[PDB]
């Protein structure tokens, strides 16, 4: 039953919208990450809702946790489509938005990037399965938290905790365990140094011709300095 919801809800494809017969050059390929970004959010959004028991959470804290677990949701679930569909050789954001080394160069994001395409290969050397990636992605909704605790703190504790459990049952084990949640602790500092790199370019996004979403802008300037000055925190298992 899980299992069967899970791979129901599951996003299909997603484009950028980007135009590839055009030199690449640092303010479209931004642009159209941003639009990426946004465009995955909006599914990330009507995924959470349609997940198994979402609805026990507070209202106000079911936005809350997509809005800070976006980030780290969107990086999985990139890096086992680089290695489901090209493994790992280059970064699929989307089908219209592949990068390569250079693209990753110009980007200026290179740094984050080689980290996504090693997460991406991890997926091959520790075999994860399509059950495995689809609990392990679902249990990150649940893996960020504010400091100041959520309107229902104990709810959330409780929906946690059960998709932990579904994680036990998928792998039935210790030693897998191990594995998949250090492989799902990686994914915080990564999604870290996006926030940052994303912050960074929002508040100079006027200087160097890059388009933000009205959605996108919004959370990035309410929602990320939170993480990024500690307000709010990832729940690591090591
Ligand atoms: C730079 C920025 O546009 C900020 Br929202 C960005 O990180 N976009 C973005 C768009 C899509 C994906 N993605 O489909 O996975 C990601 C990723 F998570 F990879 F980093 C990131």
């Amino acid at each position: 039953i899980f299992l069967n919801v899970l791979e129901a809800i599951e996003p299909g494809v997603v484009c950028a919208g980007h135009d590839n017969n055009q030199p690449d050059s640092f303010a479209a390929l931004l642009s159209s990450l941003n639009e990426l970004g946004e465009r995955q959010l909006v599914h990330v959004v009507k995924w959470a809702k349609a997940l198994p028991g979402f609805r026990n959470l507070h209202v106000d804290d079911q936005m809350a946790v997509i809005q800070y677990s976006w980030m780290g949701l969107m990086v999985f679930a990139m890096g086992w489509r680089s290695f489901t569909n090209v493994n790992s050789r280059m970064l699929y954001f989307a089908p219209d938005l592949v990068f390569n080394e250079y693209r990753m160069h110009k980007s200026r994001m290179y740094s984050q990037c080689v980290r996504m395409r090693h997460l991406s290969q991890e997926f091959g050397w520790l075999q994860i399965t399509p059950q495995e990636f689809l609990c392990m992605k679902a249990l990150l909704l649940f893996s960020i938290i504010p400091v100041d605790g959520l309107k229902n703190q104990k709810f959330f504790d409780e929906l946690r905790m059960n998709y932990i459990k579904e994680l036990d049952r998928i792998i039935a084990c210790s030693r897998r365990f191990y594995q998949l949640t250090k492989l799902l602790d990686s994914v915080q500092p990564i999604a870290r140094e996006l926030h940052q790199f994303t912050f960074d370019l929002l508040i100079k996004s006027h200087m160097v011709s890059v388009d933000f979403p009205e959605m996108m802008a919004e959370i990035i300037s309410v929602q990320v300095p939170k993480i990024l000055s500690g307000k709010v925190k990832p729940i690591y298992f090591h």
